[PDB]
């Protein structure tokens, strides 16, 4: 619910969130997977104007056109595989708050089309009747693809694109924030040292160095794996070079 | 007269819109996506005669053959996708009104046949019965496709092509209307400066000059975004060059 | 109704009358855009089921299913409340199937059985009903071609290609166009309560030499557009659809000049100086005028 | 309900039907489409031992795996698209008679499999319960494909094949029976002359000659088209050279 | 002892069939289609111990993933394909019996998993519930496929492969059993000469000689047909060379 | 239960104990055919949810759907009468998912969410249930490889590949085989009430040098076959499955002779006469013996 910051790139990013977050503008978070995009969504909601109002958030990852539609929009008893107990929806659930859809770069056209209207004109029809149901949400999308490319590739639309990529933040990699790793590191060292009830404290100066120096391709995701691993493997108190994943040495 | 007025092209379009609009003739509005087809629709609606009636309008965008069939036409208990209270339809809904179907270019073949039946002989069955509901609608249609090529490539059929493309209107691209840009600009500058409670007013002559020679590719849509962005970044009063998207506008 | 007197159009009438007498099946061939439905209407009119109803459906796109039904019919509580059928609907009549070259295989088999031995089951049960229908069907598709490709089958094909009428294109009946043209100019001047009357000899001249690809449908469109736009009394060149006019639509100075300064070039062996001289402009200019 | 016969090949064929028809053997009629295979099925049923018992006959042409199953076998109220009024079936309907399936060369595997058991062991389960329902039918299949090929192509099975191709008759083309055409010809000349209520009688010696000499690729199917055509076109009494399809002259 | 007896191979097979049959071990009968796998199944059934119980048997031939699931296992109201009275199943049906699944080689993956569950841990859910019905079945399986290659090609999985192919029996092809042919022949010659009320008896030494050196490709199935045909053509008493299929037997 | 003492097998135990303590997720890698399920059982046994139940499902083939359900569960009247779920079923326990490298994408996303933040919705509604499960999952698939190919995803992968145990092959643990071998020889001699006891040093010798591809499963099969067939007291070479023996299975005279008469040939420079002479047969014979 915060971040481990400054290193140059890390700073710039903080600068942007600060500047932009004031409520109305939709926001597109771009960057490879592995870096706290979620977090940067968090930081957005927090820093501007609806810091007290809810922060709805779903991940469109792989839910099929159908499920997604419903989950996003609304839905009543008349839906084809046996469940009848009207579901509100998320956009609504956020009405007057903040919606955060993650991994948007692959929604089906149709959903692009809907998602558009969603944003275009405050309305939101439930999966069913003309429940024109207007709403008022501040949107924040995230993805790791070249939306611009998707557009030209013809898999994604201008209209939606041009309505999402209003204010764009670009997520720097773990590598672009060496300076944090250590501190970031300790953070998990503590979560899991506890989760396994293991007494652990401190990295040996050697490991922290390789740590500070590696963790590229799955930035946090990667580190967070590499640590939890050490603590579970650790027979003593300080995680060392031989408690870290092979790709520690396997990289030089 | 909704849209930000004249520049030659922009003048020729109101000129077309005016001559054409007395009800009966179907209209096909063709043009790069990103410009005011929709408004042009409304304006068409407005100006001519059924100005009092409602303006039904549906976007064919990506509605499966099925949902569109129903969405457009009729369907009572039949569909069977869960709860079937009856859905009247859109054509009917417009009856004695005006219908606007956007993005009609990718509709499935069968839908072509049907749509043509709705234009050819004013009746309108429904997704199920021989409920031949007669309607009388002014049809207005848009696409960003070269209907003709589609016709020739075998994906869209002439009969329909020839009953939609009776009286054609080419939306002009933003670039084909520089003279407006500025005027268009200010317009967005007011809406967003209001939407953000920001005290903004004016564009530095420099900034304005660029806006004036770009905003090609995603005509209004892109402009519209390029300005809101600028209002949202603006620290002070007049949006300038360093508040516009870097984005190859000057690159 | 059919307007005609030009050789082709004449021959076609000759054919209609000849063949009309009821028993034989009649397949109509020709680009869409010309009165095939009418030619079927005409057929229907001419010999002896003149009084009976004229069932007619267009196989358009109809999914195999709805087509099967519409065509034969499930009169018994199959899908859960009933439709008789169209063949039956014509029993003792004349059936007109349109755009028949895209019916699926299954359908081809069925349609044939129904042509081969007068019966017509209904979908999914053995409701062995029997009929007698005069068949008239037409398509814009090279049936043979469909056969050899294997998307259509001989049996049906040979039972359909019994009596052949080839609908002629407008380009093949110029002489009519004006008469035709006038016909539409009358309908839409009325439908729009505009007071139009006549084509400028110029317009009418283009109309007589074009109107090809969508034979009647495209002309019908062309005029209708023309009356809708007309702000005066005679429809003229600048009311007919662009397509009817290197070309005759305005093209940009910039381009036309490069077109000119390249011709001059060609006619002086690439000698710029001379080109410019005759062109009445500085060598430096021509250099630019085309390096724009 | 008879045939126009002898020309050599035409004779041989008659010889086979005569010889084979005695009831039990299944029979496979091979030959291009266009020649009276149906008829030869007829002649079979007629000439041997169940000439008084029914002659059930369906064409498997294009009915989908489902419809076919049902139509062939039996079926009760529990079938998926709304019709409940138990259907008997055909094999049954023939029980103790003669079944004639036409254009078999394309049934789906599954149907091959069933059709097999059908023939293998007299039973026939209705599309539903264990309606083991034995039966006793004499089978006669027809097709225009190289069943032998289909087998090797792997689209059809040995077991079924070897149970259908017990006694095989090969259908000669119209061309292999010149001698009949004329007489065959007259036959239709009469059907349609009547069906159109047209007074017609006789071919001009010239047409009958081209007739006797053409009509290859869609043997009867073809002729039967070419005639009906003449009568409908005929303005007089004898069909001539200019009443026959273009492919009359279009062939030399 | 159903089948027409010995020739070396034919002797080695009864020899296998005899040693193997005391209930517990699963058997995989492999061989060109066209020979007596089925009988070999029966014989297996017969000879060993559950000789009194019924011999359930289903052919997996071409039953969609779905129909086979149910056909093999359980399914109550669930399936929903029309009328759902409950279908017990085949495994259960054999419970304390013997199951024979022919043509098991093309069954879908999921079916592999399931089938293995039925062999691995004797329970058997049904198409729907957690109705863990325990059964105890002797399994017997046939195919004309090289399970191994299939395993290696990734279309069939080892675990199952290794619980079916415990004790393998290679059906020998007709050619691998000349010594029988004659005996086999007479057998069909009696059934068909009876089926046709024909007074037939014997094969000319010539005819017999050929039968003896052919009938390869479609082992019994082909022979079986080649003889019925001959009885059906026979005009007189002893089937001879000109009563057998031309068919490349001597070509 | 697990039988062992050979280096690899030893190392594996060493790993199990080391890692067992509950919090961390454990992914098991290794060709199918070796005790991965057991290794999971062992894991489960060793540190602190020793007493709680051990939910375990094998993702086998299960269609996306039934898997989704089985795995999370629709406890609310979705499909029309209920199933809780398997994650829940383990809440405060240890989950064992088997063959996890073929779960679909959607599933990958879900499984992850369920690993990432302890909740578990149920299919189609927002029944936001929360849990805590120790995860143990295994597959015979090169996860990385699946990632780079794009059929599997990093996020999940990096959350699964936390703690890695590589199940070793039999070929890598020969020393066990006999001990192992004896174990099965005991089960099936019993299950068939046969009185077997011991392997001929010959058989046991082959067993020790083979049993590869289906590690334990193929050995388990091999023996079982051997006891079923044994008509005597010691299982021997000629009771083990063919595959365990150019080769060692009888091959036909005809072939072996051509094999011999070609060697002789090779060793006399293709001189037939000589080949035959040494071969003790007429030149004319050799000519035939291989032109068969």
């Amino acid at each position: 619910s915060h971040m481990i910051g400054s290193s140059p790139a890390m700073q710039h990013l903080l600068n942007e969130i600060a500047m932009v977050a004031p409520s109305d503008a939709t926001v597109l978070i771009h960057g490879d997977s592995g870096t706290g995009k979620e977090l940067v969504a968090r930081a957005l909601h927090a820093c501007s104007a609806r810091s007290d109002r809810p922060l709805v958030t779903l991940n469109c990852a792989a839910l099929n056109e159908s499920l997604l539609e419903s989950e996003l929009f609304g839905h009543e008893k008349g839906a084809f595989t046996g469940a009848d107990k009207r579901r509100e929806g998320r956009f609504v659930e956020a009405d007057g708050g903040t919606l955060f859809l993650d991994e948007i770069g692959d929604i089906s056209p149709l959903m692009q089309v809907r998602l558009l209207r969603a944003i275009q004109e405050r309305e939101v029809q439930r999966v069913g009747s003309n429940q024109t149901i207007s709403v008022d949400v501040r949107l924040i999308a995230a993805t790791h693809r070249d939306l611009a490319e998707e557009v030209s590739a013809g898999r994604f639309r201008q209209d939606l694109y041009y309505r999402l990529n209003v204010v764009a933040i670009e997520m720097p990699s773990l590598r672009q924030r060496r300076e944090d790793i250590p501190l970031l590191a300790d953070h998990f060292l503590r979560r899991f040292a506890e989760r396994n009830r293991k007494v652990v404290k401190g990295f040996t100066p050697q490991a922290m160095d390789l740590l500070i120096h590696y963790d590229w391709p799955g930035n946090i995701r990667e580190l967070e794996n590499a640590i939890e691993r050490a603590v579970v493997l650790l027979t003593g108190e300080y995680i060392s070079e031989r408690e870290l994943p092979l790709a520690i040495a396997a990289t030089p």
